[PDB]
């Protein structure tokens, strides 16, 4: 006889990889994109990152979101070099040196209503979007930070 264990079961379906390239001819670089690993108690997390424009040219975009969290409660603050806003969706208009930026210490995009149990350094899906243009599937990692033990 054992002890009465609960149930779980392996995952199902899978599907093919998102697509085998993205946008061409954009002289602007990805930083890596990352979420704050959390214990299975708290089905709620956040993402935080930067935007290295690798050239003197002003990129337009909205920032980054996800389908992993049922309410992407997107936030950030900053005054920048006068490129000041207030929280509800980030921004990705770069003043040709106004290297975009978001962090728990200055507010961050909150992934409320999660569902996968993640590992500290797992690979996960981010979806960024243009302000005029299109949507984009991009990679991202997990990394523990503040709220995860």
């Amino acid at each position: 006889m054992g002890h009465t264990m609960p149930a779980h079961t392996p995952p199902a379906q899978t599907a093919p990889a998102a697509q085998k390239a993205g946008a061409q001819a954009l002289p602007v670089t990805v930083q890596g994109a990352t979420v704050a690993a959390v214990p299975p108690s708290i089905r709620d997390t956040a993402a935080y990152m930067t935007l290295t424009n690798k050239s003197d040219q002003p990129i337009k975009l909205v920032g980054a979101a996800t389908p992993l969290a049922t309410s992407p409660m997107l936030m950030t603050t900053t005054h920048s070099g006068g490129m000041a806003g207030m929280k509800m969706v980030p921004w990705l208009t770069i003043p040709a040196r106004g290297t975009l930026t978001l962090q728990r210490d200055g507010d961050h995009v909150m992934l409320m209503g999660l569902k996968r149990p993640l590992k500290v350094g797992e690979t996960v899906n981010i979806t960024l979007k243009a302000t005029d243009g299109r949507t984009l599937n991009v990679a991202a990692t997990v990394k523990k930070n503040i709220e995860g033990r």
